């Protein structure tokens, strides 16, 4: 689990989201595994609007926090899960690290502000779904 706030809004996983975020949807992407609400309290972060290819990311199933290299956002084959039939999802990043289903939601982060969150991972690699890309989210 794990979100990003940013001024009127809240960035989840859209396989994670809750009835009240579906209730103040304000954009959502299937293929992005991506969903974004609205708040009524100003959010807490910052986005990162950079190439950064490096950065840190909170892994829930360790309690930690581990540094990663992570590849540029693109199309990339995820197998069927009980959220999405098997498809392409966009906007995503692979870097080697560990990460379990529950994981998703914990934040990546470089020294600019919010990369993105995890969404995938698997034997070894963790996937995150970029935002860097949603201009918006800062207006
Ligand atoms: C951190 S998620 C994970 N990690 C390890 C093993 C397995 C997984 N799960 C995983 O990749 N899924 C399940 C949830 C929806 C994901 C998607 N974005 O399509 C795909
Ligand atoms: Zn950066």
């Amino acid at each position: 689990s794990g979100a990003i706030y940013v001024g009127n809004y809240r960035v989840v996983n859209r396989h994670l989201a809750t009835h009240n975020d579906w209730a103040n949807l304000v954009w959502e992407d299937s293929s992005r595994d991506l969903l974004v609400s609205s708040t009524t309290a100003q959010g807490c972060d910052t986005i990162a609007r950079c190439d950064c290819q490096t950065g840190v990311y909170y892994c829930s199933s360790r309690r930690k926090h581990y540094p990663v290299s992570f590849s540029k956002p693109s199309l990339i084959f995820v197998e069927a899960s009980e959220y999405y039939p098997a498809r392409y999802q966009s906007h995503l990043m692979l870097a080697v690290g560990h990460s379990e289903p529950g994981d998703c939601g914990g934040i990546l982060r470089c020294q600019h502000g919010v990369v993105g969150i995890v969404s995938t991972g698997g034997n070894g690699l963790v996937g995150f779904a970029d935002v860097r890309d949603l201009l918006w989210l800062d207006e």
